[PDB]
């Protein structure tokens, strides 16, 4: 699932206090931007925009940055002193993520060269502080990275942020197609699409399942054959799911459902969607392998109408570069002292991008939805550092909840388990993470990711103006409880 | 649509200072009072007297009982004597039922002749009801306060007004709403938080696939269509081509189908309101039209394009109105004729016949919207008189109830080309100002219009549900209204 | 001082999506769990299985029953399966009983061989509980959350600790406090708002003149004194002068007289806590002393000088402590010996013998304070080990519970000229920092000292009551703590 050619504008501040210094500032910036496009750490193209010098110049490049659908964020560096009142109109206008790069062109103080002319020119030490003030003063969410522009860690911090900014750009235009209403009587998948569209840009809208049913009925048995070809190209088949076997019908249906979905979603420029098993009129099966393959392509998905998680999965997939990110649900607990684990799955819908094992197409009965035995990819999830993120609506506001977890390889086979699954050990413990999660009103539905950092989901939440609360090795429940209370008083009316 | 046999618990507060005999005389007064009110037997909901409360345990048990009692629509509290109000804290903190504080007195007049420390000791409501007043205000509880002698008629009118609001509230707490399809796509004001709504009003709002209604209408007996088309004929004129064997009696048949499949679903689930969306009618011959208007008539809430907020409100307001003169309504177009400025309200089809001046007429007309077969609908002219046009919207953090007082006017000219039931109103204070105030209140295009709900009832409901009620009437000026929106915003946030 | 036969309601949530037999599996899992938890007299409060709740009406019924039940001290909810939480909103909104969300699972371990969707459909708590977790948070209602397998020992300890908090909470709800006299004049911290206290904690705090007490103390017969003296002899050492036919014994007997009058008065009114004031002892021979220590040992709350908050807090903490290691206490003087900094805790007379390490000794000594006759009191050395020192103060707009974690220490040195029961502790983290943190928090000089009540139980009680709980322990930094106070203040305002 293709991105738009997303670029970050490097904006360098000065004022007027000569043209010769202004051109030294300019080449410094261009050099920095040119060597960033050639450092393999920096994930999207940086564009030198201007040395900005005047209010009208600051405001123009900020207006330009809003209108530029390809501008994902703006990186500001005050090379010289840049009297920050000049910046007010621009910053008031800026609505693209902001990195304040607090840097210096030169790394070391030239101890014998150090003169008033050098100092007059390389002023960021204070020029970035005066800008710091102005951005803090207007209450604006921004990223602040301090270091020499060549620094390896600066590089790593800047790209982590850049992935987040790209996730936010996709967020601004993000169209979510829901095929059915929320699973009846369910609270946490409910919330305010208007707030969500105001807060995150998400477009979330209902299509009757009729409208998907209609477009699955319109797929050629020919085009199903092309896709089965490419299923044989990718996936193991369970005895009876390969060509001719008694269950391959089921696989064909999911290939049908898959291609009807891709058609609907590609037509409407949707990057995420939800289904609801409670409403499967005109569908042979609850979508499963179809969804699993669409998530792998880079599509957000949420079960039982869960547009928040659907959107969250697309965004985190954008943050992760497509890798090791799935829709996820906490299905059961392994409480063994010393080996406490959560088994994470869904009815069918786990993205193969988290798979440790080569995915296998299987067909098994699924009571839930009263439809035909769904085909689905079955795998063991990978191992290592991951985040389990839920975005809930508290009514007045959204709260992003991120749990740091360690996914573990199953030691034991689960041969009667018909769904792809992942085992994780939540930090700081099952007992404590689950408790902090529940107190935070974390959903059952999460986006799980091996490739999104805590810092990225925090930066995303900063960009969107929502609370993000993190459960990890350092979380204690008493301290967490208090952080919820204090965040609440900060975040109400914001 | 039957109400539960809702009742109203009279609770009379006293202490022990005065004795057991005073407490019997207090019980007697209270029973005479409840008994007179019930004899005047026209009012649909009885007052059930609940023995005199004198202890925190007594106060607390009745308030727990009242909470459990599905019949209990509200509690009417009266301090006959000083009933020291700290006693009431346990009860008041338990009470989740609409409270009326009836600030009354058994005798009307100071019996100047005989008035002695015995009478002053027994007829203490003057201070008793104030002591209780402080306590209810201190706990930040919403209550109605009706002051006057219990036999006063304005007391009767205010209490009955409130009781109808209390019963509407009670319907609200259990209110189940079926949604056939999602909101009309890209629409804002019909969108909202169903969890906030359930928490705040008790409405259960859950979506059923349109297929779930289509399956139910496919099952509707070609025969039972026939038995209903018989009821149609009995009630409603048929437009030429729509009656008996005419080339559009199918349209009417297909609405009787939908009417019976809708009612099957809604009766099965105990649903007292529903929503349809023209954007999702897979398995339907027509957008429910005649079907929906009939269902509104017998008391169902309805909202179009998945508008559950208005569906619930149409339901609540229909219950407040005693089933009468209450409809789902949309502002469709304006008459801007200076001195004759009016709003024409309709919907594509779904206008309740309970607001009809002219006997409704089954007609079938094309409807582009939805790309389905020519829907049958009842067409009629709305009544006239004082009415309320009420929107309930989701500001994101809380709900706002917006009531515009309007005057529905008998139409001067015919709208013979207009295939939908319709109504004209002049909104107070003016079209210019109401519509401006309405827009600044962010009022929906979807409303419940009612000839029978008072402003005071919708305020009373808002107070009961702890939501802002903004009212646009003859006294509204936009400068003030704006300020009141700003000051209300600061009071209502996180409540 | 007997408790109601309090019980905890285990409520299991499911629905219908897996069938009526999957519901029987759930019901049988929960019955096992409840039976297993009741099995031994492990605990004075049983768990009661409440049939699985699967509908809004079921969930509302059990929460309404829970509230109405005087025996039900708390509800323990567990989502065995997905139990869509909109169903729970109506229920949760009614529940004014301590909620513990037990996030558990019937099986400890994933049965790796057999785990199939029959199993993943039934043991879904991993998500069931989170969906419920969201609803409870969303309603912002206070709850304990305990994760862990139901047979896990840590789970049992926590559930037992919370259970004791909830019973204390239940006692708080009907807690009746008698004040014999008003606040000590000009004292601030013992002052507060009895109305806010009733609303937030459930305490009925009311003033008797001491005449009421003296009167009842006078009506005590010389024979009831004689029988209680005989009980004193069996329990306590009499100091030389204090035994029958000693010159001081009359002082003891007058304490015996006060103990009997007080007990009569307190039992008559169902009072479980009381206050005296040395400033108002008209009709009394002595400041109540031995009598008060005795009444505290029986489980009564006491606060001196009209301190009803502490009195109530002492009753609550005694219930939490299961009547053990819990007294009214005051900070009397400081040992500032560097390396050996400790607080000497006492009161004029009123220290509960339940914190006694040594056999309490009836002593008669002069007491200037109140200008009455040489009161008899139990004198003893407080126990040693981990303890909490709790002040509940009124900040004006809300209560604040302050808990200092201390280490009671055996006195190295005799204090043979100190006529009062006393205890030493080392306040955590240091005398320097605890006293500073305590002063910044406005901690009272009057505390409930307890060997048995844990920081988490009081924190749990605070959660329950919706008041700030501030804890000073080994982890406390005075800089961090002043910020926690500012931030707490902002949250707790208007709540
Ligand atoms: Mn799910
Ligand atoms: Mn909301
Ligand atoms: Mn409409
Ligand atoms: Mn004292």
């Amino acid at each position: 699932l293709s991105l738009r050619p997303y670029e970050f504008w490097f904006v360098t501040g000065s004022q007027h206090l000569g043209e010769e210094a202004l051109k030294q500032v300019e080449e410094h910036s261009r050099i920095m931007v040119n060597e960033w496009n050639r450092d393999s750490v920096f994930p999207f193209p940086f564009v030198f925009k201007s040395v900005v010098t005047t209010p009208e110049e600051i405001r123009r490049v900020c207006l330009e940055a809003n209108a530029s659908e390809q501008c994902a964020g703006v990186v500001t560096w005050m090379h010289t002193f840049s009297p920050a009142k000049m910046w007010i109109g621009g910053l008031l206008e800026l609505r693209k993520p902001l990195l304040h790069l607090h840097t210096q062109f030169n790394r070391d103080i030239p101890w014998d060269s150090i003169d008033m002319d050098f100092m007059n020119l390389n002023q960021s030490a204070h020029g970035d502080r005066e800008f710091g003030f102005m951005v803090t003063r207007l209450g604006m969410p921004r990223k602040v990275i301090v270091g020499h522009w060549q620094d390896a860690e600066v590089a790593r911090r800047v790209r982590g942020w850049a992935m987040t900014a790209v996730a936010a750009a996709v967020s601004r235009g993000l169209k979510v197609a829901r095929f059915g209403d929320n699973m009846r009587q369910v609270a946490v998948t409910e919330g305010d699409k208007v707030e969500a569209e105001a807060r995150f840009g998400w477009s979330v809208n209902g299509y009757g399942v009729g409208d998907l049913a209609e477009r699955v009925r319109a797929v050629s048995e020919a085009e199903i054959d092309r896709l089965i070809d490419e299923y044989q190209s990718l996936y193991e088949f369970a005895p009876g799911c390969e060509k001719g076997g008694p269950l391959h019908d089921g696989v064909r249906e999911q290939a049908r459902i898959e291609l009807g979905l891709r058609s609907f979603l590609e037509e409407g420029g949707f990057e995420a969607f939800t289904t609801t098993f409670e409403d499967l009129h005109g569908m042979k099966q609850l979508p499963g392998l179809a969804v699993q393959r669409l998530m792998a392509e880079g599509y957000g998905f949420g079960g039982e109408g869960d547009w928040k998680t659907a959107a969250l999965v697309r965004l985190m997939k954008v943050m992760a570069d497509g890798k090791g990110t799935s829709f996820m649900e906490d299905y059961t607990y392994h409480f063994e002292p010393g080996n406490e684990m959560i088994l994470g799955a869904h009815m069918l819908e786990v993205c193969p991008t988290i798979a440790a094992t080569r995915p296998r197409i299987e067909v098994h009965p699924l009571s839930i939805g009263g439809k035909e035995d769904p085909a689905r990819l079955v795998f063991d999830g990978g191992e290592g550092a991951a985040v389990n993120a839920s975005l809930i609506d508290l009514g007045h506001r959204f709260r992003l909840i991120v749990n740091e977890v360690d996914a573990v390889k199953p030691e034991h086979d689960m041969p009667k388990l018909p769904v792809a699954r992942i085992l994780w050990k939540p930090r700081p413990s099952l007992r404590d993470s689950a408790e902090a999660w529940i107190l935070a009103g974390g959903a059952h539905h999460t986006c799980f990711s091996f490739a999104v950092t805590t810092e990225q989901l925090q930066d995303f939440a900063e960009m969107a103006g929502i609370e993000c609360v993190v459960i990890n090795e350092h979380t204690s429940v008493s301290s967490f409880k208090n952080e919820l209370k204090w965040n609440e008083v900060f975040w109400r009316g914001r």
